[PDB]
């Protein structure tokens, strides 16, 4: 069994000479601190620790004048020709901290030498540079300099960057490079975290031969946790390494995505950084080399560093604080899997699109909606009520207006099942269905003799158009006719455009009763100055049904009037709703009218 | 850093005395043998070894009888009693073979509490029953055993059982049992591989209590590898472990899934074995016990067990035979992730259904057709073209049978983009979009002032449908018509329509041109006894568009004039073909006319 290797130099007695190196001496203090109280390391290296002590070294000129040239070498351009001047400038200037950026760029190759060449298992390196965190960064000298010396071993290198920031150097370093890929994991709140570029967007996959080499995961808001970035990897990171397949991992391992720091503002346990580093472990027989990054608290950066060396020792992580992925992130999840669909065989569904501008394509809503209005016409003359405004959107049944009766059902959009293959996001038409309960209302309605309006509600402000839209067709065909028994049925957002009917006319007089299958919608009242008529009349004329988990529970503490009726439903949905609560609905309407 | 654990107690000169012990006595042999020749563990156990050697032990009476009946005290019912007779006779029998039955269920407890009380990391039980391979198992008894005398440490146990053959008892046993999970991948094929039984189905998640704490994974036939087995892991398998959070793994370790295994059919190399054990370690702090299953071939097992063993020790896994999964087996995961939506949050998207009878459910299909017909009638007074048989099928122009120039279009259906929230199966219908190119020449053919028949083939013997359509189409409309210039554009199957039209009928005469975009659909050519006429007015009379990835370049040899006149496509879908080759193919067609 194979020893990791730990290289660590911390030089404390230098770095307390050096004033006006930003990055924090004591970060690799703590890191090797909690290691060594651990008792996996002594400051005295012993044949018994775990970890093997691999020496700091400083990167010599001539090494790092190989680098930048041999991947030129590996057409012709001058300004693609390695610049002595630069180069120099960067190990060599007139600071004395100079010797930091030697020692932790020459440090990142020893160390991954040695996981290469097979003297160690995989290995942590703890030595920093003098600069501030986020011309080839460590990882980038590192990664390149691996697929030049030993090209019989390593031909294809893998990069985890699972810092909050995103790496720009590093996936600009290997934008072009199909050998090198570049995986990142930050939070980018649309370009506006730092670095602020839209580099690190999920649309950029590389380019030229590099296209499709370049993976990132940008987390859209802040409070992403253990079960965010375990569901990452299950999903994306893990599937596309595998299929890669990568001779030597490299990880970019900061730490300010981690609980308690200030800056990434992520609630990352030890575990997760535990639980990542197993993962990746099962790649490249093995080979992980971890180079220590970013991170603002060094309580944090201690109890992290420690759970990824813990899982490169073998020893078993700890529980995840919870494997429970919040919305926002499954939905930057679906984002990278659909754009990566596109470069990766194990990215599914692969996602094909379609320009709704071209004559040839239309949204299904307006497909389901002509639908409907042709089959009713068919069925039961039911034809289009016109909205004047600055088709079949609104529909009706002939003579609605010299009928006793009146119903009127306000719906969003009808259930549309997606089936077929899981390969594309392509439908299978016949298992493909349109559930439309609200016809079993339509027909229903007629056999009664029934006048009949249905509104359709638009779907992405939108609230002000589905008010309006109630006032429109109350004002100009429902107040002007003849029914003495007017009914109501709403569904989903539809409430909003009943209960803002009953606040904004008088309709106490004609109108029976008001149902509203609220379903995921929040429950929402009357909004009138009326403090006893009005809210009273709506709570004696109305049945409003509720979900258990309906957002309205999380503060149950009013029993208001103007709420309406509430009554219980076992359905989240608002279309299993108004299917299983048909029958008792119906009825309940008949008896009204004695 | 804990040794793992490693149990063995072969008694070969006992086992010579057997004759008419059905287990292979040396298949416990082959498996020490390998993990020693490899140097993990020697003939005379040292404190050196990485494995330590833990003593096999007999199961007493006392101790089986307290696992029956401690269930049952944890309402009250006399058919739920321990009966002494049957548990004695399970462990004390006439035969000889009574003692490998005692020392096989003993050390399969001893060697799992040597995981549980933490003296080890993890185990591998290498201690073999005497009866048949597929009242408790060894695995159930083991199980059930941990979570009784070890409350405050155990209270949820996982099983993962990757034997080719479904563990009926292991899931019977704790099918009502919330905290014992027990996941199954299996060769199912409809229940008709061995045990034969429907228990292992998909469907079954369990009951009572244990409802959704039973996940099988049946492979519907033969010849699952690597990726297939991979995949399942890392999109069903893990995902459901980290939720279940399992105190303790368990592992029903077959090897007749791997390769050369003659019962089994699969291909599961050794790695596989690795890397599926290497993701388990990541659980319950790493608490894994193995306990040795199935396995035909004596070579498969040492080679797989020795993979195995290899994982437990820490030793990186070798890469992986591939990473691809067979169509097969992403339909089996997809199958089951439907199923499995409905019980575990990292399940996703959830399943709804509904019932294409009831009144209010609709299939897409007609959705769609409906919705064309009705489009198109508004915008050209195109109408439905009947068709007698023992609607809006076929739609054709009006006095299409009046223009000189005819088109006939053949095609399936449309493509329907589905897209919305992927938490579940319903679509978003602003964003689900309808992408219909075969309107494109529709549109086109009557700014020409042409004739115009659009066939609409029907979906899931079906071609004879679609020849039958074809025919009865041409017979009674086509071919009374009075059009000099007669055209076919064809889409995927419409292509088994029109070549069995042209080798039917006598199209030579007004046929100008049979246009085919195949699509995903395999190249067919004409089928008649004419050897040069028919194949060469064909060939001259037609465009066949073909995909890179068509099936006919598999054994693309024969150059017929009968396949019709090959053109190349960049696209690999009919719908894109259509699309793309839109001018190209329409400005052709006119200059026939001259
Ligand atoms: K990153
Ligand atoms: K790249
Ligand atoms: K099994
Ligand atoms: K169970
Ligand atoms: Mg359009
Ligand atoms: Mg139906
Ligand atoms: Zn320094
Ligand atoms: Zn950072
Ligand atoms: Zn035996
Ligand atoms: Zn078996």
């Amino acid at each position: 069994l194979k020893k990791s290797g730990l290289c660590y130099d911390p030089r404390m007695r230098f770095h307390a000479t050096l004033s006006e190196h930003p990055e924090d001496p004591r970060r690799v203090l703590r890191v090797f601190e909690a290691i060594k109280k651990a008792g996996y390391v002594s400051n005295v290296p012993s044949p018994s620790d775990v970890f093997l002590r691999i020496p700091a070294r400083e990167a010599t000129l001539e090494e790092l004048l190989q680098v930048h040239s041999q991947e030129m070498y590996d057409k012709m351009s001058h300004e693609d020709l390695a610049n002595l001047e630069k180069i120099s400038d960067s190990l060599y200037y007139n600071n004395e901290s100079a010797f930091c950026a030697r020692l932790a760029c020459g440090s990142a190759i020893e160390t991954c030498t040695a996981v290469v060449t097979g003297q160690v298992k995989n290995a942590f390196a703890v030595v920093r540079p003098p600069g501030h965190h986020a011309l080839f960064n460590n990882v980038s000298v590192t990664a390149r300099s691996m697929l030049q010396r030993f090209p019989d071993k390593i031909k294809r290198v893998l990069i985890v960057d699972w810092d909050i920031h995103h790496g720009n150097g590093t996936q600009m370093a290997f934008y072009d490079d199909p050998n090198v890929l570049y995986v990142s994991l930050h939070r980018y709140e649309n370009g506006r975290f730092y670095p602020g570029t839209n580099y690190g967007c999920a649309e950029n996959c590389g380019e030229g031969p590099g296209l499709g080499r370049t993976v990132n995961i940008p987390w859209s808001c802040a409070g992403m946790g253990d079960g965010d970035y375990i569901y990452a990897f299950q999903r994306v990171v893990m599937p596309v390494a595998y299929e890669f397949d990568p001779d030597l991992v490299i990880v970019s391992c900061g730490f300010d995505a981690a609980a308690g720091d200030h800056i990434g503002q992520f609630l990352l346990t030890p575990a997760a950084y535990a639980h990542m580093t197993q993962m990746l472990m099962g790649l490249a027989d093995g080979k992980v080399f971890i180079s220590l990054e970013g991170g603002y608290n060094l309580d944090s950066i201690s109890t992290s560093a420690l759970a990824v060396a813990q899982s490169l020792l073998g020893i078993p992580p700890g529980r995840l604080h919870t494997t429970y992925a919040c919305p926002q992130a499954v939905a930057t999840i679906n984002h990278v899997t659909k754009i990566q669909s596109q470069y990766w065989r194990c990215m599914r569904p692969k996602h094909f699109d379609a320009n709704p501008k071209d004559a040839h394509v239309d949204r299904l809503h307006d497909v389901i909606r002509t639908y409907q209005a042709k089959k009713l016409f068919e069925d039961w003359k039911i034809t289009n009520m016109p909205i004047l405004r600055d088709n079949n959107q609104v529909l009706c049944s002939s003579n609605f207006f010299q009928k006793d009766n009146l119903l009127v059902i306000v719906h969003e959009s009808p259930r549309v099942l997606g089936n077929g293959t899981s390969e594309t996001n392509v439908l299978n038409l016949n298992d493909s269905l349109l559930v439309d309960p609200v016809s079993l209302y339509v027909e229903w309605a007629m056999q009664q003799d029934w006048g009949l309006i249905d509104i359709n509600i638009p779907e992405v402000d939108i609230l002000s158009e589905v008010k309006e839209l109630c006032l429109y067709v109350w004002d100009n065909y429902v107040e002007l006719s003849i029914s003495k028994n007017i009914f109501f049925i709403g569904g989903g957002k539809a409430v909003h455009g009943l209960v803002n009917l009953a606040s904004s006319r008088n309709v106490s007089d004609r109108v029976k009763c008001m149902v509203n299958f609220l379903g995921t919608e929040p429950l929402v009242g009357l909004k009138t100055a009326s403090e006893e008529d009005l809210p009273t009349w709506y709570y004696r004329h109305s049945l409003v049904f509720v979900s258990s988990s309906n957002e309205c529970w999380k503060k149950a503490k009013r029993a208001k009037r103007r709420y309406g009726r509430l009554m219980q439903s076992e359905h989240t949905e608002t279309s299993d709703m108004m299917e299983q609560h048909y029958r008792a609905v119906t009825q309940y309407l008949l008896h009204l009218l004695q």
